[PDB]
Order: C-alpha cells, then structure tokens, then sequence
C-alpha cells in the first residue's frame, strides 16, 4: 500500500526529531500504513531551504512537513487546505492566535503542533551560593549576577565556567533572540504589525549594544557561532548560569545523567526596566500536508494523530514541549511533570511574534537582515547605532511594494 513520508523534526536538536519518528512509526503500526521518515537539517532557515527543492519540483516524495510559525504566508502554495477536513469544534480545541496564524487566505495551511517561547533557565544552586534568592528582572541584574558568580567560579578552578549562553549564531535563532533583546528594551517589534519598520530607534540601538557587552565578558566569545544546541550544551554541563532558550532544554537538563539535574529553574527573560514590556519570542511548529502528495486523506490522518491530545501529551511529558491545546494546560499528569508550565502560561500566551505575518513571503528575506545586522554588532564590526539604521533601509527595500 501508500508509503506516507514524513519530513519532521531535526535529529541533530535534542530527542525531537527521535521522538517524532517513533509517533509516526506507532501510527502507521496503529493503521497498518508504511511510513518513512526524513532527517533535516537542525537550523530552520537550512530547512525551509531543503524543502523548497521538494515544493518547487511539486515532489510527491514528501507527503507531510513539519513546518515553522513563521512559514504559513512562505509556505501556503505548497500546503493543502486543512480546513474541510476539520470540524469547527475540533479546530477550537487548539489556540486560535495559532490557528490564525497557520491560517492564510482561508487556507488551513497545517495544524498547531506544539508551540514555544524564549525563556530564561538559570542555575538555582549557584544564585543561592552567591546570595541571591530570585533570578534576575532586569538586564542590568542579569549582568551583576553572572559577573559576580563568574569571578567565583572561575577563581575555584572551573575555567569552562561562563554567565550566560544564548543563540548568537547567524540564522533565523539570532533574530529571535534579537527580538527579545529588542522588544524588551521598549524598541518595538522590528516591523510592527502595520507595517511601519521601527527598528531605528535609540532603544533598539541600545539592546543590540548592551548584547555586543556580554560577548567575550558574561558569554563565551565562540556565542557569535552558538545556535540552540551549542548553548545547550554548555548550559547542560554546569558551565553557565543563565541561558536564554526554549522549553525542549528543561526535560533533557533533567535526565538521569546530566549534571545539572534537579539545579534550575525557568522564569521570564529580563528586561531594560520595570515599565518595558516581558520579551518571549513566539515560535513552534505545524504539521503540513503536502499540496503535492499522493495521499492526502492518509497524510491528513496522521497529521490529526500526531497533532492529537495524548501525542501533544507526550510531547509535553517526555520531552517538555509546548502543547497547543489549552486543555492540557490543567491535565494533572502535565502540571505534575511541568509545574512550569502554569507559572509561565501567560508568559507563553503572551509572546511576542517576529515579523512573519507583516512580511508574508518575504519573511525569510527580512529575518536574513536582521540577523546579519544583529550579528554584525554581535561580532563588534558595527555599533547598535549603525546597525539599526542599516537595517532600517535594507528591510525598506525588501518589503518595498509589499502589502499585507
Ligand atoms: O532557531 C529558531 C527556531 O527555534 C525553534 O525551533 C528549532 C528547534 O527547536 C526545538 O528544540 C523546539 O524548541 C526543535 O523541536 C526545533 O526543531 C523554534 O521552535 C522555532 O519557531 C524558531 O524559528
């Protein structure tokens, strides 16, 4: 019979792409349906890059794509149209800020996943050491907190020993990163939702200054090549005290065998001040049907069962991901794994998307400037000051004629 394919998580980013391969393998064991499943790059932006071969040769070798937050308006040619396929009362069973997003010119482009947020993990163990009894607000705490442990660490001999690791790597995980230093510095949103690009700003300028300050002082100077997993992995030895990443690192920093085990907790990242808004930048990922597979009511089916109560369940169990439907927000069994999770809902209800709906197919475009800019900062070439303007007006000729 149909062999349904299936191209899902990364296995080079944590046990998701692992994970996923065994739901799609256990319901093709449930249906009696062969399937197969297709690795990908770890860096977003490297994966859109592979799919689009696929899409543009209409391939049939892919039947379902597990696709980002900010690819619906890039993708939606090359996805089928979910929405005859779902009663209106299944589809209220997710958010429907993710609905909405996945949902472009009436086009269901994929169903809701899980979804994610910037978050701030930092070592609890090492706060009390050295006196301090919550983790940071602001930036400038942040800052005072990581010098001071870090002369501590360091002077006891751990010369790994760094303040903070975060994604500072040229791909789509800098802009991210960058929209929180942005946002929560009272900068804006880089483009605001009406389309005005706001980025060259005193503000903006002066987030991507303070974060140009860690390299080489509070964070490693290699962080200008970390992307998810390079923080993780220095994080997840005991070598940092704060990280700035997403909630897939809680359950595999809590594995039997890490050595920072029951030694942190997660709390909102920091920001410039009490009045400047709390930054987490939306993201997560859909599952897409493919526009150009063979299959479309045996793809369809797996994408509802993957995207269904006890495999988000799971994903929320095992592996510490964000469910997409609020109901497991108040399932026992996930509070009781994740008590995190109710601390941080408003957090994660609240955050803050980059710019991919204003930008529309042109995301990808838009988000290569911004991390390039950023980046450019990150590495000293250029002042917040400049790199702000720069963006400024390469972004001007990139949505140039563009209405969303
Ligand atoms: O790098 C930006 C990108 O980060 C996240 O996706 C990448 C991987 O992170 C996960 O560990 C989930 O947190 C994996 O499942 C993903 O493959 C984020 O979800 C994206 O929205 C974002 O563009």
């Amino acid at each position: 019979g149909p062999v349904i394919r299936v191209a899902g998580d990364s296995t080079a980013v944590g046990e998701g792409g692992r994970w996923m391969k065994e739901m799609v393998e256990a319901w093709g064991k449930k249906t009696g349906t062969r399937v197969e499943y297709i690795d990908s790059p770890a860096d977003t932006n490297d994966r859109l890059a592979l799919y689009q071969q696929y899409w543009a040769a209409r391939s049939p070798d892919v039947d379902v794509y597990m696709i980002d937050v900010i690819w619906p308006g890039i993708v939606a040619p090359h996805a089928l149209d979910l929405k005859p396929y779902l009663t209106e009362a299944e589809l209220k069973e997710f958010f429907p800020r993710i609905v909405q997003n996945n949902t472009i010119r009436g086009k269901l482009t994929s169903l809701p996943f899980f979804t994610d947020a910037g978050i701030l993990y930092y070592r609890k163990d090492l706060l009390e050491k050295y006196g301090y009894t919550s983790p940071p607000r602001t930036w400038n705490e942040l800052e005072q907190m990581a010098e001071r442990v870090m002369e501590g660490e360091r002077r006891a001999g751990n010369r790994d020993f760094w303040g903070f690791v975060f994604q500072g790597k040229p791909y789509e995980g800098l802009t991210c990163d960058a929209l929180e230093w942005i946002y929560s510095h009272g900068g804006g949103r880089i483009v605001e939702p009406d389309g005005t690009i706001s980025v060259n700003n005193g503000r903006a300028a002066l987030a991507l200054n303070r974060a140009h300050g860690w390299v080489g002082r509070i964070a490693p100077q290699g962080v200008t090549s970390y992307a998810e997993e390079e923080a993780r992995n220095v994080w997840q030895q005991g070598n940092s005290l704060f990280m700035r990443n997403w909630p897939y690192a809680y359950a595999l920093g809590q594995a039997e065998g890490s050595p920072i085990r029951g030694k942190f907790g997660v709390t909102v990242l920091p920001k410039a001040s009490a009045d400047a808004p709390n930054a987490a930048t939306l993201g997560g990922w859909q599952l897409m049907v493919s526009a150009y597979s063979r299959y479309p009511k045996e793809a369809v089916d797996l994408v509802k069962y993957l995207a269904s109560y006890e495999v988000q369940k799971d994903n929320a169990v095992r592996l510490s991901r964000l469910p997409t439907r609020p109901a497991l927000y108040t399932d026992r069994d996930v509070l009781a794994r994740n008590p995190w999770f109710r601390d941080l809902l408003p957090v994660f209800q609240n955050a803050v998307s980059a710019p991919s709906d204003v930008a529309g197919a042109r995301y990808n475009q838009v988000s290569e400037a911004i991390w390039t800019e950023v980046h450019s900062v990150l590495t000293g070439r250029k002042k917040g000051e400049q790199a702000v303007r720069d963006l400024e007006a390469r972004i001007r000729r990139i949505l140039r004629h563009h209405h969303h």
